[PDB]
């Protein structure tokens, strides 16, 4: 099926992998070097052997694609994936009175009840930033998040660089370039970011009236993180080509570390033994072009019966 | 043979490839997305199928390791595969009274005799390069090139990163660290570079005390270009090890678009005729440790025995 190769990418890690202890301090079986590849011709490569919210997805995808950096939009649209990056800093903030949450990511999946106040207190920060403005403008904004070096690359002399704007024009006024590639990895901010970008860069490429997309991901966690980078990639590919009139073609998709976390042998196991479905179709809005403007409406996904989600615990 | 990977890649563009037009304006048989690994325990990848100068290799990285971008250390070393863009410079200049070089690129692979006048200019210009000091800095020095990016990247506040040297220092204190990566693609400068990088980025990766090494070339000459990228970055590869300790492990090669040109079909044919042989030995100087203070002497090869070389007309 469409999806075997990341099946295969899982269970080569889970033969071949060795163990590896990484920063977080949950052990892995990591591998070096892998590449997959998705013909998007053949369907839309959301996994069916686990059920994957497009929703978080495609509202993410929306997020970069408009430059934004501000969780708002995200929660406005019920997603949660990003909170914790703007909750760390809302802590370590003179402003911040409240249950001191030192190391909360431990201290949740750990046994002490902390996630009970950790929470509510995420419920209050989220609805802070909901509702008030300078609030939202003082911790509900990332910064230095992919839409911002997506679409707002700050260069030395101060002014900003829209990469994946210039790419696109790039494409529709030189489609036969092999130099088509928007990176996130800033030399001058990795020592002091967080998150150094996992998807460190992306290279596009067009011949037969074909586009196909390549992403380099220097870091992953198969389990938890590759079922997302696929469709978000792959669903990225499919919004830049309906603009530049091209045709989809594949998605590359290329590892550094692809990693399996200890402590998702078991859940790995039972979704292997599970048979892929009939992938779901992708539908995008004909009248509607530019993809800087989309909105969730704008893009349907079609025929998706997925086999139930397996729960995992999140490592940190 | 540890050589097969490349001659796979050439067989499947040529077999699989199909033709794309591009800058240069040859055509090629090109494919997008391909991985290759060399595991170095088993002898250093320099084709054997074909014989290739180990030398301006050798000479072309020590010349990056030094952050140098200067030409003239090149040219004291008889390595001349960076003239051009020097040359190129020089002939756009206010102080170049000589036989107008137009186009020299194509007007010297093409029927004209420029390039007989063309070579007595570059000698003058060569030798300018080599005994001038105020040429040398004026025109000698090339400014963006990987050395520059390596070991001298430009902030925003105008200082200078050395991401090579921190990276290696990171190998020593954090090898499990899935963030070892080096940069070579600045956003802000690509717009307006003859060349942007093709290695656009390489990364490390540490376990069982085995330093492997992932390139990503965004765009490769598989006749001309590849044998090269492939002994430059496992030497790198064997060097960087040499001082962290560490022993050798693999060295994964990436590909965006990797190409044929039209115009090496013959050649890339022959050499596809040929049984490749035991590969050479590299052997570093023990005593010494600092990459980045080595020199032509501390590299040693051994064992090479290659096929005659494949000469081939260069495109542009
Ligand atoms: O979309 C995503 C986001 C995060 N991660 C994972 C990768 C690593 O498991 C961890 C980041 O760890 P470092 O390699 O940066 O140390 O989070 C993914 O796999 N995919
Ligand atoms: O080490 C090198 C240097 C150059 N090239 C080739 C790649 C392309 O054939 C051309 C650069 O073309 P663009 O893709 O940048 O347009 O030179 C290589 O393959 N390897």
């Amino acid at each position: 099926m469409l999806e075997q190769p990341y099946l295969d990418l899982a269970k080569k890690v889970l033969d071949e992998g060795h163990f590896k202890p990484d920063r977080t301090h949950t052990g892995t079986y990591s591998i070096f070097g892998h590449q997959m590849r998705f013909d998007l011709s053949k369907g839309f490569p959301l996994l069916t052997t686990k059920k994957v919210p497009f929703g978080l997805i495609k509202s993410e995808l929306l997020w970069f694609l408009h430059g934004d950096t501000n969780i708002r939009f995200l929660l406005q649209h019920r997603n949660h994936i990003w909170d914790e990056w703007a909750f760390e800093k809302w802590v370590k903030s003179d402003e911040y009175h409240g249950p001191d949450m030192t190391d909360f990511g431990h201290r949740s999946q750990k046994d002490p009840e902390f996630a009970a106040v950790y929470h509510e207190e995420m419920a209050k920060f989220d609805d802070r930033v909901l509702h008030d403005d300078a609030f939202a403008a003082k911790y509900g904004d990332l910064g230095l998040v992919y839409g911002s070096q997506w679409r707002a690359w700050h260069t030395s002399k101060g002014d900003t660089i829209d990469q994946l704007g210039d790419v696109i024009e790039q494409i529709k006024t030189h489609p036969y370039s092999r130099r088509l590639i928007v990176s996130a990895w800033n030399p001058e901010d990795v020592p002091t970011m967080a998150l150094p970008p996992c998807h460190t860069l992306y290279q596009f490429y067009v011949n037969d009236g074909k586009l196909s997309l390549q992403l380099y991901q220097r870091s992953a966690d198969i389990f938890l993180g590759v079922p997302f980078s696929i469709a978000s990639y792959a669903l990225l590919t499919h919004l830049v080509a309906h603009e530049c009139g091209l045709e989809v073609g594949e998605f590359i998709h290329t590892f550094g570390d692809a990693h399996l976390y200890v402590n998702h042998l078991d859940q790995i196991k039972e979704q292997l033994s599970r048979t892929p479905r009939p992938a779901p179709t992708l539908q995008l809005n004909p009248d509607k072009h530019d993809i800087f403007d989309f909105d969730m409406k704008d893009i349907k996904l079609l025929n998706y019966d997925p086999y139930p989600a397996i729960k995992a615990p999140v490592a940190v």
